[PDB]
């Protein structure tokens, strides 16, 4: 295999022909007022600690991203990539003063691009002909940002692109993960400053998924360019990057797929399973109005997702959003009271299967609703507390360090039920032997 550069004659017909859903901007495209409150953002929000490596799991084994990053976008909104949920630095859509300024700056360059990106996709529509004004508004309407950067000294090995001799690697060949479909992805790369690509200018790799037959394109991107990757591309092709000799920063807007990933979500799910309870008042006893399957099996994944996908998420960043912002603070304390009361719903139902006067025949129908939910929260909460304690995770520094909250011991009197629920798990196997 091998790859294609501007020193290439082919290079540029095989970006016409293979690539036509790819566009590049050049700095000369963009004002010179916005390239310096873009790139002063990026600086303000690196010099306060805003952007971190995440301590992501990929087929089993923790990593550590080679990148720091910080997800701005709408409020409430999150964005999730290699089982990471990342939590938005709200940005100022209508209805810490540093950092409040440069989300403004990222906001109006994700209007910008936004804007670029309509115009690209219209004048792309018309060359594929020669109603559909709401899938293009739609694609474009990017809700989040996820800024980035990498200083490629601080890496003692760098990875070799292993299939078209494209040098070294900071980020492998990948998709970007939970995208609208066919949604656009707009690009703002800040580089700080004979054979092939040159080593010390950082590129954006491509290529067709499955393909290394094809030679892939290696796009040089100097200091303010933009990349614009239209309707499937980012689905029927893969991208990398390819890294430089000094640190670069980009901004990477996206219109993240959150049908179950905003704030407005998951505290509806919330109150849809609390309203199985009576809700007079707030105190430890917990009392369902129904037992009928399907309403406790709804109980108990709701329970799951908001405990692992939100809960759990959210503290294994240690706080980290806190140095940002204070947004999250109220929600996630929030949705720590809405679960905690489902604590005391499940010790409510594990209550009912106890009690005698309880035909078998429906208390087998309470145990086959609810006990693949009870085996899924106690085999993904020693993923994560294992997460939490790992030889990798202690290198991290003191104000990231991921916290397993919610946490408590056997000690603990305030919490109905334990946190390894493996012998209350077990327990309702074997009372399916009898
Ligand atoms: C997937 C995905 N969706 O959105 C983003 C952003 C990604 C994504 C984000 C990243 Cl930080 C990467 N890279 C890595 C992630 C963890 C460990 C190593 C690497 C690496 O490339 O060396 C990849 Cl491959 C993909
Ligand atoms: O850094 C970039 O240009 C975008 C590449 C990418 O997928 C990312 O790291 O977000």
């Amino acid at each position: 295999g091998s790859h294609m550069t501007p020193k290439d004659d082919e290079f540029y017909q095989q970006w016409q022909l293979k690539y036509p859903k790819l566009i590049l901007r050049e700095a000369s495209s963009v004002s010179e007022e916005l390239h310096k409150e873009v790139q002063e953002a990026f600086l303000t929000l690196h010099k306060h600690g805003c952007l971190f490596r995440d301590l992501v799991r990929i087929q089993g084994k923790d990593l550590l991203t080679p990148v720091s990053r910080i997800l701005i976008g709408n409020p409430g909104c999150t964005y999730k990539y290699l089982n990471t949920r990342l939590f938005t630095v709200p940005w100022p859509v209508k209805g810490e003063a540093e950092i409040a300024a440069a989300c403004e700056t990222f906001l109006k360059l994700n209007d910008y691009l936004q804007i670029e990106t309509i115009q690209a996709l219209e004048e792309l529509a018309a060359k594929e002909k020669a109603q559909d004004e709401v899938d293009i508004k739609s694609r474009a309407a990017y809700n989040v940002t996820l800024l980035n950067f990498m200083d490629p000294q601080k890496m003692p090995y760098l990875k070799e692109e292993p299939y078209f001799g494209m040098g070294k690697m900071a980020v492998s060949w990948h998709h970007d993960e939970n995208l609208v479909d066919r949604s656009a992805v707009a690009v703002y790369s800040y580089s700080c400053e004979l054979e092939g690509r040159d080593p010390d200018i950082w590129h954006v790799g491509f290529k067709i998924s499955w393909d290394i037959e094809t030679p892939g394109l290696a796009i040089p991107l100097h200091q303010g360019d933009c990349y614009f990757m239209l309707d499937d591309l980012n689905a029927t092709h893969q991208h990398c990057v390819l890294a430089g000799s000094q640190p670069r920063f980009s901004s990477t807007h996206r219109v993240a797929e959150c049908s179950t990933g905003t704030l407005d979500y998951i505290l509806q799910r919330c109150q849809l399973a609390l309203q199985n309870v009576c809700d007079d008042v707030d105190n430890d006893d917990v009392s369902l109005k129904s037992f009928e399957p399907a309403v406790l099996k709804q109980g108990e994944e709701i329970h799951n997702e908001v405990e692992f996908e939100w809960l759990r998420q959210f503290w294994f960043q240690g706080n980290r959003y806190r140095k940002c912002t204070d947004w999250w603070c109220q929600p996630m304390a929030q949705l720590e009271a809405l679960w905690k009361k489902m604590e005391g719903v499940t010790n409510a139902v594990l209550h009912e299967v106890k009690r005698e006067g309880l035909p078998v025949e429906q208390r087998n129908e309470i145990l086959t609703a609810i006990l693949a939910s009870l085996t899924a929260r106690q085999n993904l909460r020693r993923e994560w507390h294992a997460r939490c304690q790992s030889r990798i995770a202690r290198t991290l520094p003191a104000d990231q360090k991921p916290e397993c909250r919610p946490y408590w011991e056997k000690d603990d009197a305030s919490m109905p039920l334990p946190f390894d629920l493996t012998d209350i798990v077990s327990e309702l196997r074997g009372q399916l032997l009898e």
